[PDB]
């Protein structure tokens, strides 16, 4: 594999993909993690949209943000994501790191904003931030991440084009929709034990501005986790032969 | 850009997108108020459909109404959405405005009547109506609109098809599922700011049946919100240079 | 309009239709009506699937019954459904009566299975039938059913496949997601105000198992109700010129 | 119907369809036993995704694996889907007995990890097994599994692609999304019932898990009740003559 392809001198268009995925990043964050903190600061009981919307929020932000960028970036929105389709070779490591820069800059920037716009709620309530809950240890934590990771880039490798890819690459286009909703059934049985991370940028952006000492401590597991469970995918998706 | 072209001398179809226009937005703001009113007076605890449900009705109704009009007269059901697009230079100024005319109409009227079959809780509730909530300012409410505004025309902007119009118009069809879900996706994360605007005739709709001064003092954030946010979002569109 | 077409000598094949508008409408009744009363009977407070649970299970079965049997009847399963198409002329009235007859048939076995399965519960929740909740009056259900039954035929109407039709007929087949949210959509704006008829087959059916005198009192409402609302969208379809 | 056909020679697709069935079925089993766990383990009243929720998980699930799995084995995930196309002929003895084995293997580790994952609640809250619920009898159970698989497996018969198979093989793909809502639209009725079973390996692999004698009496109905749900189905599908 070399370190960047012919596809990443057409500097227009790899700006450009950076971009859609810096902005879908940020937007990502800021509506999900918006919900959060208008669910938890809601004082009446049932008020709010409870933990399903915020399932929801999540799954579905993923859906409409893969449809409006899979034929910009191939529509990764996710560190994991991109890491696993490195390792089956569909993204150069060039492509691959300017890529997560871009997605937790913007992952910070959304976070960034949800604070701005209600600094108390955002603080007093968890920040939006992944962390492990009252009751599991770390390695349950670890576990539930491999896994539900696992689960969001397999659907990511079945939902790929074998034909067609992102404007001026061989990158794939998504099919934004069974990609989405596995990200909304990870969600539903992973926000009781982590939160529900499965993407580094989306964990790194609310460690950041949260900035807890808690919350660093185990933030390792939100790169480890997602990154492992995306390693086999990619092993499997190969092994199932089937790009 | 001119006022008009060619197409707006089709004065059969013309006539047609602003009666179809008229009276989507009057469905749309019916169902959505009506399960507003329906939930907030309800005595019993969980005994309604909760922020969830009101959140799928507002992204429900989108989705079917775009879905109903988008080969008519290309399915906006909201002024900015007509607004973004108009910068864009896909409609022209003077379908731009019979559209906004024919969407507020319809608004108010589809309010009119969740009032009429309702009147006792329409009042006591709030009348759904925008507003800045308790906890939050007016700039923040405004951001909140600015973005939340951007995410639906983002996702308008990507849901365009390149070939195929509105009948005897140039006005692109739009893929109503990805819009329904951002609208969805924008109320769990807003409906605890301002109930979530980001459709101008929708805010001014609730503002004209339920006439409080409230809620006439802070209509404002529902125009210039949602109409900044559009101009960002084109602005976007023409700089990932896409449409 | 004769009183039938050569379609209706296919016996093989209208013989079949009627059996999947049978089949459906039971199916249709046994798990929305089950949903009923399983939220209606839970002892905890927030221990159901909620009005929200039960708005899913009317608009996902009709997205879900129209899917199976939209090639083979037109996946009607709703005699206002049926009217709409006929009063456009898609349905000749041989084929409308002896869908009807199905529809309701099929809507009272999949009450009863109900009541088979639950006897206890089912006749202390209201039987799952429709009726005029305390607060609102006659006319104001009826205004309801009128419009939430438009909502759903203008939906249809915008639904139809203007090319493909169902097994050895000129009955169109029907986009199934969009008639599924639409009644989705419905429901969360009525199910406080009659329970959300919109479907008289379904409206009569609860009405025969569950026998009650203000049921009974009520039921006008959800043939006018709905069968007006039908009539308004083939008025609307057919001047918006578009089948 | 031979034991077997040339397509069960094709050695090395045909151990690739058994993996991706074991797999599918482990994913299955995971997601959403840890949703069930996870609800019921909630300290807070509405602090989880509630009954709700926990359809979408089953019902989403099945969506998103069928998606990722219908070109490879066919997308069962379900011994009783697998027993319907047997019985319809689109499965040989052979690779229906291959297939419940993977996928009641499969559906044992998933439930397996999400022991190990939260011991603690995991046995305290059922176990994610079903049962007979108080206040039904045998009989409604029995009742209500035969018409919630006819359900499903009626979904899968409308959502056979006449023209297209998996990998090597003559069995039909299918289409994710239908079947995917019946799953999700037989939750919202049975919950309370049985908890849901419509899957034997789903009910088998939380069997094995949990160890009760309470729900090891109780197994017969999630075999037998679904089994017949299944041929039911079958027949219909034969007779409404549209394979």
């Amino acid at each position: 594999a070399p370190f960047f392809d012919l596809g990443e001198l057409k500097l227009w268009s790899f700006w450009r993909a950076a971009i859609a995925e810096f902005i879908a990043t940020l937007l990502f964050l800021y509506i999900t993690v918006a919900t959060v903190i208008g669910h938890s600061k809601e004082t009446v009981v049932c008020g709010s949209v409870g933990l399903l919307g915020i399932a929801w929020a999540f799954g579905g932000m993923i859906f409409v943000l893969v449809y409006c960028t899979a034929g910009i970036s191939g529509g990764h929105i996710n560190p994991a994501v991109t890491f696993g389709l490195f390792l089956a070779r569909k993204v150069s490591l060039l492509r691959a790191l300017v890529y997560m820069i871009a997605q937790c800059l913007g992952a910070i920037c959304g976070v960034g904003l949800v604070k701005a716009f209600m600094k108390g709620p955002y603080n007093q309530f968890g920040g939006g931030a992944n962390s492990v809950a009252l009751g599991y240890n770390k390695g349950t934590a670890l576990g539930a991440e491999i896994i539900g990771t696992f689960v969001l880039v397999y659907t990511v490798f079945s939902a790929t084009d074998p034909k067609r890819s992102a404007r001026d690459s061989h990158v794939p286009i998504l099919a934004p929709l069974p990609i989405g909703f596995a990200v909304f059934m990870v969600h539903l049985a992973t926000i009781p034990i982590t939160g529900t991370g499965i993407n580094p940028a989306r964990s790194f952006g609310a460690a950041v501005i949260f900035n807890s000492n808690k919350v660093w401590d185990d933030q390792w597991i939100f790169w480890v986790g997602p990154f492992i469970g995306a390693a086999v995918a990619a092993a499997y998706h190969q092994y199932v032969l089937r790009a």
